[PDB]
């Protein structure tokens, strides 16, 4: 698809065979879900962000759909307000930004 | 142009006639500058992301060229490492999401 910007660009995904919604996120190197389970081990983590760091858990390799488009590949999870897909996912869904 | 997002979205912006690199950053609702000692009248405000809120200072009505298209909005300035374009300002250039 081709989304503007004049809202957020909120989309549904597929995880753990859930659906929630998330943010594209250009400015984010790393994709920041909500606090939630996921299968398989995971690492403590930190991350920073605009208002300082936060604790995450780190899950490798995790396959996540987005608008069905397919990406595998780490999620971390922690407190956050909105889930966030960065760019280590979209760039795999071959996601530009185009003005 | 078109901007993949293998590595950060940075490019290069002008406000106050002086050169700038800046993140376009879909994920950002509002556009937040690094220090910079902009003339005129301000107000406070508290804006949040990862890691929690931060203290900025808003400036309205600031004209700011993003790779040569012409915007002009609301600039909040704060101890951030990195310039950031948000929505209110992607949406003047015309700048899309495409996958
Ligand atoms: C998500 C990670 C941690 C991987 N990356 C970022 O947070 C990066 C960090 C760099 C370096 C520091 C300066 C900021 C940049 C860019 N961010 C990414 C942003 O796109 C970031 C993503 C985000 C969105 C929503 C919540 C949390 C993170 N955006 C913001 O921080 C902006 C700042 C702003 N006010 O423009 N935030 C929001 O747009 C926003 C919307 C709604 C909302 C609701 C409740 C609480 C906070 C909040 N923030």
């Amino acid at each position: 698809p081709q989304i503007t910007l004049w809202k957020r660009p909120l989309v549904t995904i597929r995880i753990g065979g859930q659906l929630k919604e998330a943010l594209l996120d250009t400015g984010a190197d790393d994709t920041v879900l909500e606090e939630m389970n996921l299968p398989g081990k995971w690492k403590p983590k930190m991350i920073g962000g605009i208002g300082g760091f936060i604790k995450v858990r780190q899950y490798d390799q995790i396959p996540v759909e987005i608008c069905g488009h397919k990406a595998i590949g780490t999620v971390l999870v922690g407190p956050n307000p909105v889930n966030i897909i960065g760019r280590n996912l979209l760039t795999q869904i071959g996601c530009t930004l185009n003005f």
